[PDB]
């Protein structure tokens, strides 16, 4: 049994399978992409992570995607928080959303393994990539609504492409969009976000 107890009260324990998607553009410094990861890692302390339970994946992206978690990584808790905190710091001048939200919904939900859990992806926007590669945009974001993804976007700063989540947000409505000044505000919104989260994802049917 490769599982752990919870390190705090508030836990969110429903099926759900988790993606974190963070901006590894130069929009955001060194210092601020640490507290960007610090954000995943304490959102994953309030997660019951288990293949039964909460599945996490993480990927940090930018021209392409770096996946450093999938949804059926069979490790402990402490350890996806850990190579989740470890996450190198990229820089980009290119942060993809486009190219990202394609990894997402052909590379990560190709096919729904767990039609009991929902689906739900975290995009941290705090840039905007070139319009040349904005063309097939709608087209990922309807594709993963089609397949009941909710994109949850959270833009970080005045660089955020917030043409993209205003786009995002009335595609579908569990896709509330979270705008924040800077990292510095993610822990106070935090709470907030897994709480509004959890209560999309379905409830584990009583222990029988």
């Amino acid at each position: 049994d490769i599982s752990e107890p919870p390190l705090h009260d508030f836990y969110c324990s429903r099926l759900l399978d988790l993606v974190f998607l963070l901006d590894g553009s130069s929009r955001l410094s060194e210092a601020e992409f640490e507290v960007l990861k610090a954000f995943v890692v304490d959102m994953m302390e309030r997660l019951r992570i288990s293949q039964k339970w909460v599945r996490v994946a993480v990927v940090e992206y930018h021209d392409g995607s770096h996946a450093y978690i999938g949804l059926k990584d069979r490790k402990r808790p402490s350890e996806l928080r850990r190579i989740a905190s470890q996450v190198k710091y990229a820089g980009s001048q290119v942060a993809s959303t486009s190219e990202v939200l394609k990894y997402t919904l052909f590379q990560i939900f190709s096919k729904i393994d767990r039609p009991e859990a929902s689906r739900i992806a975290l995009l941290l926007m705090a840039s905007q990539e070139p319009q040349r590669m904005s063309r097939n945009f709608v087209r990922y974001v309807q594709g993963l609504k089609k397949k009941k993804v909710i994109v949850i976007p959270v833009g970080i700063g005045p660089h955020a492409n917030l043409k993209q989540i205003r786009l995002i947000e009335k595609q579908a409505p569990e896709n509330k969009a979270f705008v924040l000044s800077s990292v510095d505000e993610l822990e106070q919104q935090r709470d907030e976000i897994v709480s509004y989260l959890c209560d999309l994802a379905p409830e584990a049917p009583p222990p029988t």
